[PDB]
């Protein structure tokens, strides 16, 4: 039969204790027998029974006295499974007198009295006392349950909701949390409603690349810089000491033509506009959890206190996150060293770097997993939820660090304060700083923050779930045990999934909003990502791991403190991407002042001569101050070079020195920073006031009655 | 009803043994009716009807003829045990226990009961007798309800209605039994006499009730924390003023071998002749006063201030509501529309008279300054600054009260949902159009003036024959504390004069209408009738010209280091104003409570965020430390410089630019300066290369590595300050640890 009730009986079980017989250490079995006299003695059903599968295997099941069991809940604040009262017995319409109540509800009863038992349900099991407790499935995912009083609940959420075959359909939040409980809905409402809105910010930034692809023909300073007889005439000087020799500019027109791309007025708007986005996104989601937390039973009580069955050094971890982002510049750094001391050749140079880096930053990130865990085991909370608020920020500033180390440098600290080839800077010592070409970095600070964003998303997702999918897709392309006994052969969540699930979210958020400007497709990227995840996590999580007890939350933890850090950093760093990052304010400073009479020689404000009027000039016979051995020995009989930087020619008054158009430039960077902050902090803070104005409709659904 | 017995100060009724709570006051019909008759006798029904429905909800009243005028009758109120228990339970108005309750008859005997006129106070007496005033109707025409006592006194029906003072504020009560709560108050609290001691907030709060309490604890904290604010100003000015000898570009321009010798260019077109830097020396030794390094750390200090006065304001919030025990009758809370209700165009009007007002002000300090200019022909440019800004404020006081109608009009057109929004809409239209009407000066001095105006070759004329000013070498900062400081202490001077004496002449007044010669006793009430009604916006005034006087302290304190100190003197003054004008010529105000100060707290939040901002521009823009620091820095050194070391000699001779002096192109006004005919050129005050050169009159490299240390210093302050802030706001754990230790 395999019913979910009692054999023969018609009472239905809430939780399955599990454990093995001495027959295959009088103390374990002795412990055993008076927990479990202790348990029963307690007021609930108890009943053991054979394993079908396997004759040593003896499984015990549990009940629900309806007096007790309402009485306890009672104990607790409890609505109606509208607070529940005998008194009120005939006020709400009960189908049953032993079935009426939700079975989550049931098991999470059940649950509690096994928690406040005391003679560690844990403990017992690293006691050996009790091998597993947890509550059962409703129907096989398979094959629908012999018994037909049972909704199928399962299978039904399943073929709607998990399967891709439903991938398009819309998310049902309904059966969800009435099956799982309050934490799995509002993390997929939230999963939902972030990919709804990221379809926005996808086709919006679409649009500003399409924009910036048609305009490949005007691209005035590409075409200058690939005309021989003007880019291939500019010789360049080397950039590193013994293996480099002078160089044409016009090597770089496809990277040029690509950076023509991703460096337009496009990205610019495409940047101020994700400012405003990420506002809308804070802004309605707190008007949805209003939404959520208003229409679902979300109006329970939290105790006072708690306890823990476990129970300044800060600096010391301030330290450890200082030292992981030194690492990871280390190692992106000595990445692109080795792969470069061996079209195609140098962005494939440059995407075998970007995989070495992510490899092993994945790698990495396991030793802080297990070095977060162990520091903050070394605390011993008290509680539950300090224990989690404090995995939660240490976990995330390890993976912040760990994940954009690399980015944050080849940002803003590659190639910004390299001095001129007279006189290097080597900040450490015998370790020159690595500079940008003409163009700027910009192009392959996108090539690492896209290959990072796949890179996790596809091989996480995959190598985490997809496996059993992937050999059920390539099959089809190219005896009888109680529910219990199945339930037991599946495996459990642990105590933070939902930890991870949001860890994985929260840090795919942080690629598409921080380094929005470098890759404006990022967006989409995220979407797809999402609808994947959606997906994926539903399927798992019905039909890989055992049943979870539902826990009652209104918000989704305590990430949102770190969605606004987020935020507030993105405006930012957008600013610095655009202003010192790209090369476009250089070349407005050059069109609106450096090409007209006074400075310029054409009689209308044009790009034309951008590149041979911006690099500044080097003479060799100055090639060092320090009279050393220097790299232009040989190398042809060349005489002066050009190199990406501002300063004055030789022969000026002021040898080498930063020339005007330097001031003038970073007087434009700098006012550029300012004003774009303050334009974009104002308007965020105009939407965050205008929750009156906005999002009046839902709070008037509320105010309606 | 019966006449009037023969004590004065007594304040029962005629039995002796009932507490009067309220005094309506009407016009009899025995004076000549006009117009309509049926209008008087309508009036009358109404009345007949209102008094009926008041005597059935359980109020006993009494009547009595006025001694003097026969056309004026004095109504009393009184309240009982049954209504004012039941309306105290109503409210949930919370009765002194000993973990405190509201008031239920199912629950007498659990508190600390004497006696009726004992353990109730007057003003929470009042305030139920009120309520129920306010809650009865009289009767209903036009198929709608009518009640409430407010729309009888908007019809005229009744002239007026208030609670009744203790006493005399200057004598005591004759009844032994009386607290004459009302003589401690004006000689401890009020009555300058007592100008330093601290004031009892808890009196005052049982006198007038929380919405006077809140009101005068926030002015009192003010005052102390602008006490720590004027000291650290007073010792930033001091050390600016002892280091004078050390300013050495103002040694510079004194000096009569190197500032003397500069000879600087023509401002005007021709109303003016050429000059010489050092005719400046007294300006300059001024801006060394308040221009040195101290006003820098005054900002900064000023930054991390606001934010310790809003969050320790906000402490004392707590504390005090917990001590007040205000929460449940907050909490108890309900509005009625107004009885005068029965767009976006009317918000865009409002946006568009904005501009005109900013516009406006800065039109009328500009004709100030030119009017001055012209009349001309103990420093003449000083005693020229300080006219102007005369006149400038004179012609702003005039304009704020064209602002304050012009105000109560548009928000009027807009028609109100109820009393506390049309008093937030106030709140926000008179806080923008004073703060524009009195800062657009100040702005403009600090940020439009001497900025985009070009080489004298090549003016920038605005429109057409005006041409934009300019400033000293040394700046407009002085120029700006100057119309700061005279707007400052004119608004505070002319405040106060007016606030005490308009309500004494018009008592004055009032009381020679009456020429009689009684030279006799009259009764509490007809005497309280004749103070004034203070009109029932209430302090929105006072909290106005508070939050005004924040502006001035807190936006432009980087030009001004003593306007703590002002600040400090005025309101050690208008403690006492206003603790005066409120005791000794108003009726009673009918006592509430109120959580906070109101709609002005996200005023304070966003003049604290702007202060920063505008505090960051002044120092970059307005005053001159940037460029004093850029030449230190970075050239007084051999590549551009001659001096060994840094250091601020030749600054001014080096920065000041040249212009040749027949180098005047376009063809308009050919000899504009050609007429004097004395040398060939002259140095201005600006960044320019200069004659010759590939690039005559453009901005020299110099102009813009000013530009880039000025915004860099802008970004680099803003954010560090916005972070100090933050930081100390997550810090301060926002309430007391004896409250958190209480409840
Ligand atoms: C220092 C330098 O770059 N000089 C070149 C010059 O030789 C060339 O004739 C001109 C036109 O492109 O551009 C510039
Ligand atoms: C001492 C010196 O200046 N040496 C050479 C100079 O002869 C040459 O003309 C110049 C190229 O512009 O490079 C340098
Ligand atoms: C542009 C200009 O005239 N600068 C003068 C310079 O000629 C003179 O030598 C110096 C004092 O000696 O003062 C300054
Ligand atoms: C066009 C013209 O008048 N240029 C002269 C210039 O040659 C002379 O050096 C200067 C003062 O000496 O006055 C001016
Ligand atoms: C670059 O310029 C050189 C010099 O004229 C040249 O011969 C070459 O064809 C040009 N293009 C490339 C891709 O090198
Ligand atoms: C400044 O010096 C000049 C010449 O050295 C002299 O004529 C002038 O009188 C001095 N200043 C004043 C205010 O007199
Ligand atoms: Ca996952
Ligand atoms: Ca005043
Ligand atoms: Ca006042």
């Amino acid at each position: 039969p395999d019913s979910l009730f009692f054999t023969d009986g018609q009472r239905r079980i809430d939780f399955i204790l599990v454990y093995e017989d001495e027959s295959k250490n009088e103390k374990q079995k002795r412990k055993r027998q008076a927990y479990e006299s202790n348990l029963i003695c307690h007021g609930l059903q108890l009943e053991a029974t054979r394993s079908v599968s396997d004759d040593k295997l003896v499984f015990v099941k549990v009940h629900a006295p309806w007096e007790v069991l309402c009485y306890y809940a009672e104990i607790m604040h409890i609505k109606l499974p509208a607070p529940f009262e005998k008194s009120r017995m005939n006020d709400f319409y009960i189908l049953d007198r032993d079935s009426f109540f939700n079975p989550a509800t049931r098991s999470r009863i059940v649950y509690f009295i096994l928690s406040r038992v005391k003679y560690g349900i844990n403990r017992l099991v690293s006691s050996g006392i009790y091998k597993a407790a947890f509550p059962l499935h409703d129907c096989r995912f398979n094959y629908e349950s012999e018994d037909i009083s049972c909704p199928s609940e399962r299978y039904l959420l399943y073929r709607e909701w998990a399967h891709p075959r439903s991938i398009y359909k819309k998310q049902p939040l309904d059966l969800i949390r009435k099956y799982y409980g309050e934490k799995i809905g509002i993390y997929f409402a939230w999963l939902g409603y972030y990919t709804q809105m990221l379809l926005l910010a996808a086709v919006v930034g679409v649009a500003c690349f399409l924009y910036g692809y048609l305009d490949q023909d005007n691209c005035t300073w590409s075409k200058e810089v690939c005309d021989p007889d003007i880019g291939g005439q500019i010789l360049m000087c080397p950039q590193c000491d013994r293996l480099c020799p002078f160089w044409r500019l016009n090597i770089t027109c496809e990277s040029s033509k690509k950076l023509c791309i991703f460096d337009s007025f496009g990205t610019l708007i495409f940047a101020v506009f994700m400012g405003v986005w990420v506002t809308l996104f804070l802004e309605f989601w707190k008007r949805r959890q209003a939404e959520l937390e208003y229409e679902w039973d979300t109006v329970e009580l939290q105790q006072e206190e708690q306890a823990r069955p476990e129970y300044a050094s800060a600096v010391f971890f301030w330290i450890l996150l200082i030292i992981a982002s030194v690492i990871g510049i280390i190692v992106y750094r000595l990445s692109v060293f080795i792969v470069f001391s061996t079209l195609t050749p140098q962005m494939a140079t440059s995407i075998t770097a970007s995989i070495i880096s992510f490899i092993i930053i994945m790698i990495l990130n396991t030793i802080y997993e297990k070095v977060a865990i162990m520091i903050t085991n070394f605390e011993l909370p008290r509680t539950q939820t300090d224990y989690e608020n404090s995995l939660t920020m240490k976990m995330f500033l390890f993976q912040f660090v760990n994940y954009y180390s690399s980015c944050f440098y080849i940002a803003f600290f590659k190639g910004k304060f390299v001095g001129y080839p007279g006189d290097p800077v080597y900040l450490l010592g015998k370790y020159r700083s690595e500079e940008c070409d003409p163009g700027g970095c910009l192009l392959e600070l996108t090539t690492q923050l896209t290959i990072i964003m796949g890179g996790k998303a596809i091989w996480n997702n995959i190598q985490e779930v997809l496996l059993p999918w992937v050999m059920n897709l390539i099959g089809r392309y190219k005896k009888i045990t109680p529910r219990w006994e199945q339930d037991y052969h599946l495996q459990p969540m642990g105590k933070l999934g939902l930890f991870y699930e949001y860890l994985e979210m929260i840090i795919q958020f942080g690629f598409v909003t921080l380094f929005v400007a470098s890759f404006p497709l990022a967006p989409l990227l995220a979407l797809v990502n999402n609808i994947l995840e959606i997906r994926v996590d539903a399927w798992k999580l019905t039909t890989q791991f055992r049943r979870m007890v539902p826990e009652k939350a209104q918000d989704i933890g305590a990430w949102q403190p770190i969605m606004q850090g987020i935020a507030i950093l993105a405006v930012v760093t957008n600013a610095m991407i655009i202003a010192f990052t790209s090369d476009m304010i250089p070349r407005l400073v050059y069109y609106w002042s450096f090409s007209i009479p006074p400075y310029g020689d054409h009689t209308y404000y044009t790009m034309d001569g951008y590149i041979n009027n911006t690099l500044s000039v080097f003479n060799i016979t100055d090639f060092k101050n320090t009279d050393k051995e220097n790299p232009y020995i040989g190398l042809g009989n060349y005489t002066l070079c050009r190199y990406r930087d501002f300063r004055n020619p030789p022969g000026h008054p002021q040898e080498y020195k930063h020339n005007i158009y330097y001031w003038h430039v970073i007087a434009a960077k700098l006012a550029f920073i300012i004003v774009m902050e303050h334009i974009i902090y104002s308007v965020k803070f105009f939407i965050s006031y205008a929750i009156p104005d906005v999002s009046k409709i839902t709070k008037s659904k509320i105010k309606r009655e």
